[PDB]
């Protein structure tokens, strides 16, 4: 019985319940409905050239946003523009179909320091984004420490486990969409006539690594499994361990501690009203047996591949920030990635660049945590303003290249394609390094590849439109893709760079040690 069982679970937490003050209940509830942030105060604490700006942004063209930031500003929008005459609105939205040109520079400045007035208050997408890691400087510090203390006293308020009578006689439940843990996987696992199927080899993918799962947030369970929505196709049920601690919310819910791993027991297409879904049947661990076998996982990834690279044993070149519910498939796609930049780029070009990356005590960062609140990102680059989100990422300061596995990048099939994107920032950085050690710069900032972006700089990518270095390491990523056609098209339209790109790599490997 769904009721009995509720009812039994509410009974076990109703003396906590009862006890809960009310800022115990208001912390609770803000947790489950985060605070937005107030679309007029934003609009009108603008000026008048400001919203002119924003009436006519074209936001998706943003390379910097999050997704949550992007949503918002794109809502933001729709107010600014609910003035004007149908029109010039139908005009705003043909224009941005039929084109996606780069931002002006003007453009750009104002959504980045904009990015810093429209950030919810939202403690569990904090955890996620952070992994836990709350004390990174990627939000205002009086906000910082609003959270902390939020989190601190959630903590306290879920002090009872659900016991040893319990822990083995109760499912829990979590239907989840499946962008949460891979866009990548999910913009195809549901099959492309008939929605009502799971892409076979999809789901093969998506099953394959997938072993463990971290939860650095408050999960909120249901008692009783509810019938999808729209979005959800993931259908999670879940065994609690005895000392797993948690609180009951109204209509018939858990709240569970935070830091809690998951080891996966079995993925399964499961079908339910003529519909196919995603069954993952999961069981709770302590987070540090799962964080014992990521360590574990890092410590052989780079054995591997120092002996490939010929880099000294102990040199820490990979690393493993994975905090978040896909753990294991970061880590275990990380090798596949590595495989294919290994495959695709002449061995003499990886070998001279990952040395001058070392040499800088750089580092490979895969993970599931956003990259403003990965150090190698944070530490050199304090201005929120400045910092960026995104699919990939190469950082100079810190000769590290950051690779965020659940999002999905611009017209890149898979995170191969946007390892070796991020890879051509990095021979960039290197070709430049060997014109002049001394005042390090870009190749890019040449005034010869200067010549060359604005001749063919929009004769590849949308993107690679944007600026000398993306077009320079879209050209790369082309250049070296597993498909032929794509190299082709590189030397038939864009000869020059295809010329460039190759001069510099034989500039790179003929460079003496
Ligand atoms: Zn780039």
């Amino acid at each position: 019985s769904r009721y009995e069982k509720w009812e039994k679970i509410k009974q076990h937490y109703q003396h906590w319940s009862d006890s809960l003050s009310e800022e115990g209940r208001g912390l609770l509830k803000k947790l489950q409905i985060p605070i937005e942030p107030k679309k007029d105060d934003i609009i009108h604490s603008l000026s008048q050239e400001e919203k002119e700006l924003l009436k006519r942004i074209q936001i998706d063209s943003s390379d910097f946003l999050s997704t949550e930031e992007k949503e918002f500003l794109k809502k933001l929008q729709i107010d600014i523009r609910d003035s004007l005459s149908e029109e010039e609105k139908e005009l705003l939205n043909r224009i941005q179909v039929d084109s996606s040109n780069p931002l002006s520079e003007k453009e750009k400045e104002f959504l980045k320091k904009l990015k810093l007035d429209i950030q919810p208050y939202d403690i569990n997408q904090r955890l996620q984004d952070t992994g836990g890691l709350i004390d990174s400087p990627s939000i205002n510090l009086d906000v910082r420490k609003q959270y902390k203390r939020d989190i601190q006293n959630i903590d306290a308020l879920l002090h009872q486990s659900i016991g040893s009578t319990l822990y083995n006689k109760i499912y829990l439940y979590e239907n989840m969409n499946i962008n949460n843990l891979t866009a990548t996987l999910g913009a195809d696992l549901v099959d492309s006539t008939d929605n009502t199927k799971i892409n076979r080899g999809i789901f093969n993918e998506f099953k394959k690594n997938f072993k463990y799962s971290i939860s650095s947030n408050y999960m909120i369970v249901d008692i009783n499994e509810r019938p999808a929505l729209d979005n959800e196709r993931l259908k999670w049920r879940i065994q609690l361990s005895p000392d797993t601690r948690a609180g009951y919310l109204e209509n018939g819910k858990l709240i569970l501690q935070r830091n809690i791993g998951l080891e996966i027991k079995d993925v399964q297409i499961i079908k339910q009203s003529e519909k196919e879904y995603i069954r993952i049947d999961a069981k709770v661990v302590p987070k540090s047996k799962i964080d014992t076998k990521i360590q574990e996982a890092q410590l052989n990834i780079n054995q591997e591949w120092n002996k490939a690279l010929g880099l000294p044993k102990y040199t820490k070149l990979i690393t493993f920030n994975v905090h978040n519910r896909y753990a294991s498939n970061i880590v275990e796609s990380a090798y596949l990635i590595l495989n294919e930049w290994k495959n695709n780029i002449q061995s003499d070009l990886i070998k001279k660049v990952t040395n001058y990356l070392v040499d800088g005590n750089g580092r490979f960062v895969f993970t599931d945590i956003t990259l403003p609140n990965i150090a190698e990102q944070y530490t050199h680059q304090d201005e929120i303003y400045e910092q960026v989100h995104s699919k990939g990422l190469y950082v100079p300061e810190s000769r590290s290249i950051l690779l965020h596995g659940p999002s999905k990048g611009v017209e890149l099939r898979n995170d191969s394609e946007g390892f070796i994107h991020e890879f051509g920032h990095a021979v960039d950085d290197y070709a430049g390094y060997l014109l002049d050690k001394n005042q390090s710069d870009l190749v890019t900032n040449s005034k010869k590849f200067i010549d060359i972006f604005k001749e063919e700089g929009s004769n590849l990518t949308s993107y690679g439109r944007t600026n000398e270095a993306e077009f320079f390491a879209e050209a790369f990523r082309l250049m070296h893709s597993t498909d032929h056609a794509e190299r082709l098209k590189v030397q038939k339209n864009a000869p020059k760079t295809f010329q460039f790109i190759n001069d510099q790599i034989k500039f790179i490997i003929n460079s003496l040690v």
